């Protein structure tokens, strides 16, 4: 890799060719974009981070760690960021949707589990599928999955002249993480892995323990909120849930569950049901938000919705000239690889049932019986990775960091890695999605310590 200057730091920037399939070591190539930040003292290796996502830049990632960076990591390590193959700058970029797609799509209320409506969900399905089957072809997707983003890592680590990886990954990353840890265990100085990925877990349980951590993150949200002057979702927290729902339903036609019926915005859209329901979702991924949360509820009492809309967008990614970056596409083809999709639709039908009691606060009306099939049940190219434990008995010791309530990575799911990994569990007590480099001094200060002295935090370390 030949380094340039960038398009905000002293910033490198290059890119690095891997081959599409490692079985056709030139063949079709894949070029991933990278950054690097240099270090400003003794420097002991790179600090590759990555993002998680799946689908998220770690260029973009690396941006915004590198201002809360404490002061001796960003002396003795580069900062290192990439773009996962198919994610954002690498090229080929994963395309399905264009902008035009995805507005479509969030204009529907989304909440039709009748026949006709899980029908008109799958076939929008199909042809998903079909468009990114016509703009990547078939090989690309086949190996867009984190078994070969592992070795991307490896080659990345080489080009970048380090003997040993150290890395930082957040939740999705944590995923590259393992695999990297089990392919490579040789190569691991040191590994930070912030809002576990258990790669063991059945795919159903740990979507029925999300929904379990984002009802938990609304139930912190409203008892905190019911203490507040003017609590949108009053004053009473065993309410918050049917009166939120009071503010949410009639975005949906009470007579025709297809029908939306959108909040005023200034934005053209307005605000759908679907769109209100994920704006939410992308609040409690941090008290950091509670007060937009807070803001697009009082709004809907008056059937405004900007507020909820413009969280929505930061969660789709779509900026302000209505452009999507590609982040949604490549999550979808990416996680369609990394494990065998659920196909039977008696599971994902039960899946259903369980989840709109586990979390009724994201459920509209009620069971009818019928649940549609997710997207990776209809994809044309097989998972390359499968629920196993993580099984790397040669590898340095690592940290897992895990947040007690975190809403999109279970506390559970980092015990559980950080078993199998048989490295050190650091806890974290809070409402929120990963927190390492993100303000807190005490997770700050066991992370630098690790990263430079490879020292771990004893046993039951809490923050």
């Amino acid at each position: 890799v030949e380094w340039t200057p960038c398009r905000p730091g002293g910033a490198l920037c290059g890119k690095l060719a891997v081959p599409v399939d490692y079985d056709r070591p030139d063949g079709d190539v894949a070029a991933l974009a990278l950054i690097r930040f240099p270090a400003t003292g003794d420097k002991i290796g790179s600090l590759v981070i990555n993002p998680g996502g799946p689908g998220e830049s770690g260029i973009e990632a690396a941006l915004g760690v590198f201002q809360t960076l404490p002061k001796r990591v960003h002396e003795r390590f580069d900062l290192v960021g990439f773009d996962p193959r198919g994610v954002a700058s690498s090229r080929p970029a994963i395309w399905c949707n264009s902008d035009a797609d995805n507005d479509r799509l969030r204009a529907e209320p989304q909440v039709d589990y009748s026949r006709e409506g899980v029908a008109h969900i799958e076939n929008e399905t199909k042809q998903f599928v079909g468009r990114c089957v016509d703009k990547m072809g078939k090989n690309f997707l086949a190996h867009v999955g984190t078994v070969n983003v592992a070795k991307d890592l490896d080659a990345i680590r080489a080009a970048l002249g380090d003997d040993k990886l150290t890395y930082l990954g957040y939740s999705y990353g944590t995923r590259i993480g393992s695999a990297y840890a089990e392919e490579f265990p040789q190569r691991v100085r040191a590994m930070i892995l912030d809002g576990a990925v258990d790669p063991n877990a059945d795919p159903i349980e740990a979507e029925l323990r999300q929904a379990k951590g984002f009802q938990d993150a609304f139930n912190n949200y409203a008892a905190d909120c019911a203490k507040n002057a003017g609590c949108p979702l009053g004053a009473d927290p065993a309410k918050a849930v049917e009166v939120y729902h009071s503010l949410v339903d009639p975005l949906v036609d009470p007579d025709n569950p297809r029908i939306s019926r959108p909040a005023r915005t200034k934005d053209p859209r307005g605000l759908s049901y679907s769109d209100a329901i994920v704006g939410t979702i992308m609040a409690l991924y941090s008290p950091n938000l509670w007060q937009h949360l807070t803001d697009g509820l009082s709004e809907l009492v008056d059937n405004r919705g900007d507020t909820l809309l413009a969280l929505a967008d930061m969660y789709m990614r779509r900026d302000s000239h209505g452009r999507y970056n590609n982040s949604g596409d490549a999550r979808v083809a990416i996680n369609c690889v990394d494990q065998p999709p659920v196909t039977d639709r008696d599971k994902v039908i039960d899946e259903d049932r369980r989840a709109r009691e586990i979390a009724p606060f994201m459920s509209y009306g009620k069971f009818t019986g019928d649940a549609p099939l997710g997207t990776c049940a209809f994809w044309p190219v097989p998972p390359t990775s499968q629920p196993h434990a993580v099984s790397a008995p040669g590898l340095v010791p690592t940290v897992v960091v895990s947040t007690t309530h975190d809403p999109a990575a279970p506390y559970k799911a980092g015990v559980d890695l950080a078993n199998q990994l048989r490295g050190s569990l650091l806890t974290f007590d809070g409402t929120q999605h990963t927190v390492v480099f993100q303000g807190d001094s005490c997770i700050d200060e066991y992370v630098t310590a690790y990263l430079i002295g490879g020292t771990t935090p004893p046993s039951g370390a809490k923050c």
